C-alpha cells in the first residue's frame, strides 16, 4: 500500500541520502556514496528524480576531464533508471572562501567568484533539463551587529540575483529561479530569514517574474512559524517555484528529519493545502536519514518520505470529501470567508446601515464559530478513527 | 542627563501607561487613567506625544454627544501640554465580535463592520492631525488547520485595505497605513506574522505606495528573529512608516517590557541602525508597565524607555565616530561590502579570469574577517570601558 | 468508537470548560457556567471525575453561609452523577494581592496568607474526597534581575512547602502534593520552571515523600523540551503524582489546546508511556476550548480531549503487540538498553579486555541503529496504515 | 583597564580556541593548534588555566609512546607558563562509535567501553591535577520516540556514574564530578535536558556528594531558560561546582559565542550572583572563535571574553555599593524576601488572625513594588549612566 510511482513526482537531493553523518560534535558514520549508487537505489524506491548542488555531483577543483567523466556517469545512471533532474543548486557554503557570504560577502572579490561559480552550474542544470535553479544563502549573514550592514547586503544580494536573471535570459533559457529562506544555521542570523522576507525582495528584482521560493518545512518551523500558512502565501503570490519537505521538531538546528517527522500535523496540512491547490512541481525531500542509520536505514527513511506523504494525501482527500466535513465547513462559514467582503463598492459600503448602525454586534458575537468540532473531524481522517 | 525633549519624537500609546494589568491569569491591579492625565504626565516626562485606539479615547458604543465630549477634553489636554497625536489605530481585537478576525472573520457581516469602525476611526485621526494610521491584526488567524484557508483570507485582507486606500485617496487625506506584524497571540498563529510577510503583502495591492510596515521590537523576537535586520530591509524597501518600540526576551508571550530591557544589544543596534539612516519618524514605545507596578512604576518605567533610547544613541555615535572603530569597519571590508559587486557588467565579468580561473580561493579564505575585534570595540562603546 | 466511561478516569478542571475566553487582548465571549452544570455535562460525556481552584467553587471573598451552600450545589451534583473530585489546588495567581507570588512574595504578609489559604482549601479538598492537592506557583518568579533573590525565594518555597507537610502530618490527612511547573507566563520567568527543576527542589523537602509532580504537556513544550522523556524522568524518580493533559504548539504562550492538538506523536508517545508503564492516576485536562467556540464547541472541544486520548491508546498498544515492531525493538537493541552495563562489578569491567584494549570499535561503529525502520512502523501504527 | 590576571581564574578549554571552525555545513578555516601553542598564548593574554577533553591531548588511538610524549610537551608547557589545568573531561561523542551514547548507548559493550575510557582519562586528570572531572553527555538521547526507553536509559546513566563514584572512591581520589546538562544538539532531545533535571538525577546517586552540575550559558538559553536562576538554583543545593561561560542568542543552535555577547543583561545578572555568592570555581569559557576568524581573531574573542567578564563585576559591584541602590532594594522588599515566613510555627501562624481574618488584601494590591525604578539603576549601572 502507498507504493510511490515517479507518477507522484518524488525527488531527493544526492546530499540527503548521501549525507555521510558529519555533526557539529561528530564525525563522519558513513562512507561516501556514489551518485550512481543513490540515482539506482532513489528509482528502485519509486522515486521521479533527483537534484544535486554542482559539488555533490562534481569534486570542488575538477579538471575538465574529470568534470566530463563525473557528468557522464551520472547520466548514464538517470537514463538507466529513468530518473530526471528537475532543480539543481549552487554550493556557496562548504567551502572556507565562502565563510562571510557568497553573494554578500564583504570581499568584493569572493562576491564576483560565488557569481561565476553559479553561472558555470547553471549551464550545466540545463543541460540536465532543470526547470528550477535554487538559491540557499546559508553563508549570507552575521553573527555581530557591526560585520554586515545588511542595506548594504541587500543592494549586492539583488545585484547577484539581477545579474543571474541577465545571464539567463541572454542564453535564452527557460530555467527559473527559486530562494531558500533559513532564519539561522550556520550564520547566527541569515539574511532573507522566512518566507516572507525572500517575497518582499523579490518584487524588489529588475524582472521579479524570474523568481520565486523554495520553502522548507524545517526552515520556517526553526522560527517558530506556520508552514502552511507560508506555503499559501507563497501561492497566493504565484511564487511557490519549488518546495523542499522534510520534518522539525521546532527552534532547534535544522534537524532535516523525514518528512513526516516532525510536526506531523502541519504534515497533514501541508498536503492538503498542495493537493487541493493543484501545486504541480517536485515533492522534493531535503533531508537527513540520522547518522545512527547504516545504508538500510538510508532507503527506509527516503522510503518513508514518500510513504508519509502518500499517506497524508489519502486522509486529506478523504477529509476534503467526506459530507460530514463539508457541512462543518459550511457551519464554520468557510464558503462566506472565500466571497467577497463589498463587491457593492466602498460607496455602498459607506451606505449601508447594515455594517454599522444596525448591525447587532452582541448577536453576531454570540454565534459559535464550530472550529472545534471541524478539527476533530480533521483529526479522525488523519487517524483513520471516523466513526 | 539623558533628559528628553519633544525634538527626539518619543510617542506613547494610550494604552501602554494605561495598562490596568489584566493578564491571562490575573486581574487589573491599577485603575483605569483618564487620557488627560496621561497626556498630562507624559507631558512632564517630556514625551512629544500619544497614539490611541478608538476605543481607548472614546467608550465602545459611545453616542455621539459622549464622543465629542470625549474628544474635546482629550484636544484640550494636548493644547495644554504642546502633545501631538501623529498616530492612531483602531480596535480590531477586544470585543468578542472579532472573535474570529475583522478583515479575515469567516463572517461577512463582521469583515462589514471592521471596514466602517477603522473608516470612524481614519476621519478622527485626521482631525487630530496624524499622519499614519496603524493596523495591527491580531485577531487574523487561527487555532486549527480547517479554520481558515488562508489564501482565502489573504484575498479579504487585500480587499479591505485596498477599500481604504480607496477612502483616504477619494477625500484627499494624506494619512498612510502602517501594517503591524506579529506572529501569534492572541491566534496561534497570525497572518502577516513577520516584517517580510507584511512587506510581501503590500507589494500586491492596488496602490502600493499608501502602505508601510509599523515593526514591534518584540514581535519579531517572538518569532527568534533580528530585530535589527528586519528593519534594515523595511528601510531599503522605503516602507518603514512607524515603529514600536519595546523589550522581549525571547520566544515568550509578547512581554512588552521597556525599551531597553529584553535584548540588550539588540536595542544598542537598532537605535545605530535608526540614526545612522535618518529615520524621521516617531520614536513610539508600545509598552506596558508591569502590573507588580503601581503609578509611580508606570511613570519611571515610561521615562525609563526614553532614557534608555537616549543612552544608547550617545553610545552608538561613539562607536561610529571613533577612528579605531572606523579602522576596524576597514579592516572588516564593511567599506567593500557598499561597492558594487559588478558594476562593469555581466560581459565583463564573464570574460574577468580574476573571477574565476585565476581567483585564488585559498588565499582569500585565510584572511580573517576581524569581526570579533569589531564586536568588542561595540560592546566596549556600549558599556562605556573604552581604555 | 472510542467512547470514554468512568473506568478510564478522565478528569477536567473547572476552570477549564468554564473558562469564559478573557485572553490578553480580548473580553469574555462566554458566559460564566455554574459548576453544577459543567459536573453534569462533563458526566454525560463519560468524564470520571472535575478538580477545582479553591475561588472556582466558591467566589473569592464569600461569607461562611455561602461557602456552605455553593459546596453543598456541588456534592449534589456530585453525587447525582457520581463524578469524583481527586484533585484541588488553590488560586495563588489570580487577585492582585498575589502580583508579585504567594508562597514567594516578597512582602512577608502575603505568604503567611497564602498559606493560610492554602490551608483552609486542603480541608475542603480532604472533605471532598482528592488524593492530590496542586500548586502552580504561577506569580512565582519576576520580569527583573533584581525583583527576586532566587536563593531567598527557594528558601521561602521550602518554607511554605514544609509547612503544609507538617500541616498534612498533624491532621491525619492521606492527601499529597504535586507540584506544577511552568517556565514562564504570567511572570517574565517562573521559579521550578521545568519537571527537573521541581524533582530537584523536592528532594530537600523535609519530609520528601509527601510532594510529587504535575507536569503539563504544554508547559513543558514551551521551553521546547520532549514531554514524555521528562515523563519518564518523573516515573523513574516515583514522582508523577498527577499529570496535566493538553497540547501546545512549540514555543509560545501557553495555549491550552485540547489533549491531540499541538505536538500530535508527542501524545502518542505520552500515551504509549503512561500505558506502558502503568500510571494509575486520573488523566486530567487543563485545557481551553477556544474563544471562537459556543458551548457546543465547549463540549465537544473536551469530548475530543478523551477520544484523543483512547485513538492513541488503541495504536500504541498495538504497536507494542505486533510481532514486526518486537522484532524491530531487538534490532535496534532496546532489549539490551534494559540490561545492566556491568552487573559483573567495577573490578571485573576493569580486567575486561573486551571492554578496552580488545575492544574493535570500527566494527561496532558499522552498526546501524535501524532506528528509523522502527520510527516508521510507529509511524504506520499511529496513522492506521500499516500494510 | 580591565586586565585579567590568573588571581581571576579564567579558564578555557583546549577545544575552543582550539576549534578549527568545522560546523553542520562547512570545512575548517584554521588550522589545528599544538596544545602548547595555546597554553603559552592563552597565559599571555592573562588567563589562570586550560581544560581538556582526551582526546584533545592525546589523539585518538595514540600509542602508549605517543600519550606519554603528548602529556609530556604539555606539562612542560604549563610548568613554562604557570597555567593549571583544574577541570578535564572525556570524549563521548565524536567517534562514530558513540552514535547512540556513550553511557546509555543501546549496545552495552559500548556502555562498557565508554566507562572505561573516562576511567583511563579519570586517572590523567588526577595526575595533572584536576579538582573536577566534567560529563557532558552529547550523545545521550534520541531523534525519535521508539529508539529510547528513557527509564532504562537512566537506570544505565545512574549505573555509569555509580561505577565512576566507586572508581574514585576506591582510589582515593579527592576529584568530583560535574555533570553539564543542555537540552538538544547533536541529538533531538538530549537526557539531562536543563540543570533542573540533572540536579534531580544526582540525587538518586549512590554517593550525592560526588557530582553536581557545570552548567553552560548557552545551553539552558537553548530552552529559553533563565541562566541566573538555574544557577541559583544549583547554588541554593550546593552543587555548583564548575561553570561554562559563553553567549547565546536564544533558542538555537549552540552558537558558543564569546561571554558577553549574546544575551548581555543576563550576563550582568549572571556574574551579579557568582560574585555575590561567592562562587570560588573557575571561570571557565566553553566558546568558539567565530569561524571567520584568523588566529588574531581568536586571541582577540578569547581576551574578550575576561574583558567582559571583568566589566560586568565592576558594574554589578557598583550597583550593589550604591546606596540608592541599597534604598530602592528595601522600597521592593528584598529584605523581607529574606526574612522567614513562619519562624513563629505552623501552630502560631494558624492562630494569626493578621494572617487572614484581618489581612487587609486591598490595602497590600495596593501596595507597587517599586520594581522598575530597581531595574532603572541595574541598567545604568550596567551602562554607566548613573546621573
Ligand atoms: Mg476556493
Ligand atoms: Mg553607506
Ligand atoms: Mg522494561
Ligand atoms: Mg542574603
Ligand atoms: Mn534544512
Ligand atoms: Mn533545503
Ligand atoms: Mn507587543
Ligand atoms: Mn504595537
Ligand atoms: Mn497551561
Ligand atoms: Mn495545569
Ligand atoms: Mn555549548
Ligand atoms: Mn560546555
Ligand atoms: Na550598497
Ligand atoms: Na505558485
Ligand atoms: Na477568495
Ligand atoms: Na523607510
Ligand atoms: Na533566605
Ligand atoms: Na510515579
Ligand atoms: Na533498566
Ligand atoms: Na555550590
Amino acid at each position: 500500500n502507498y507504493a510511490p510511482t515517479p507518477v507522484d513526482r518524488f525527488t531527493f537531493g544526492l546530499w540527503t541520502v548521501g549525507w555521510q553523518g558529519r555533526d557539529p560534535f561528530g564525525d563522519a558514520t558513513r562512507r561516501a556514496l556514489d551518485p550512481v549508487e543513490s540515482v539506482r537505489r532513489l528509482a528502485e524506491l519509486g522515486a521521479h528524480g533527483v537534484t544535486f548542488h554542482d559539488d555533490d555531483l562534481i569534486p570542488f577543483g575538477s579538471s575538465d576531464s574529470e568534470r566530463e567523466e563525473h557528468v557522464k556517469r551520472f547520466r548514464q545512471a538517470l537514463d538507466d533508471t529513468g530518473m530526471k533532474v528537475p532543480m539543481a543548486t549552487t554550493n556557496l557554503f562548504t567551502h572556507p572562501v565562502f565563510k562571510d557570504g557568497g553573494f554578500t560577502a564583504n570581499d568584493r572579490d569572493v562576491r564576483r567568484y560565488a557569481l561565476r561559480k553559479t553561472i558555470r552550474n547553471i549551464d550545466l542544470a540545463v543541460e540536465l533539463g532543470a526547470e528550477t535553479y535554487v538559491a540557499w544563502g546559508g553563508r549570507e549573514g552575521a553573527e555581530s551587529g557591526g560585520a554586515k550592514d545588511v542595506r548594504d547586503a541587500l543592494d549586492r544580494m539583488k545585484e547577484a540575483f539581477d545579474l543571474l536573471g541577465e545571464y539567463v535570459t541572454s542564453q535564452g533559457y527557460d530555467i527559473r529561479f527559486a530562494i531558500e529562506p533559513k532564519p539561522n544555521q550556520p550564520r547566527g542570523d541569515i539574511l532573507l530569514p522566512t518566507v516572507g522576507h525572500a517575497l518582499a525582495f523579490i518584487e524588489r528584482l529588475e524582472r521579479p517574474e524570474l523568481y520565486g521560493v523554495n520553502p522548507e518545512v524545517g526552515h520556517e518551523q526553526m522560527a517558530g512559524l506556520n508552514f502552511p500558512h507560508g506555503i499559501a502565501q507563497a501561492l497566493w503570490a504565484g511564487k511557490l517555484f519549488h518546495i523542499d519537505l522534510n520534518g522539525q521538531n521546532g527552534i532547534k538546528y535544522d534537524q532535516d528529519l523525514r518528512f513526516g517527522a516532525g510536526d506531523l500535523r502541519a504534515a497533514f496540512w501541508l498536503v492538503d493545502l498542495l493537493e487541493s491547490a493543484g501545486y504541480s512541481g517536485p515533492r522534493h525531500f531535503d533531508f537527513k536519514p540520522p547518522r545512527t542509520e547504516d545504508f538500510d536505514g538510508v532507503w527506509a527513511s527516503a522510503a518513508g518520505c514518500m510513504r508519509n506523504y502518500l499517506i497524508l494525501k489519502e486522509r486529506a482527500a478523504a477529509f476534503r470529501a467526506d459530507p460530514e466535513v463539508q457541512e462543518a465547513l459550511r457551519a464554520s462559514r468557510l464558503d462566506e470567508l472565500a466571497r467577497p467582503t463589498a463587491a457593492d463598492g466602498l460607496q455602498a459600503l459607506l451606505d449601508d446601515r447594515s455594517a454599522f448602525e444596525e448591525f447587532d454586534v452582541d448577536a453576531a458575537a454570540a454565534r459559535g464559530m464550530a472550529f472545534e468540532r471541524l478539527d476533530q473531524l480533521a483529526m479522525d481522517h488523519l487517524l483513520g478513527a471516523r466513526g
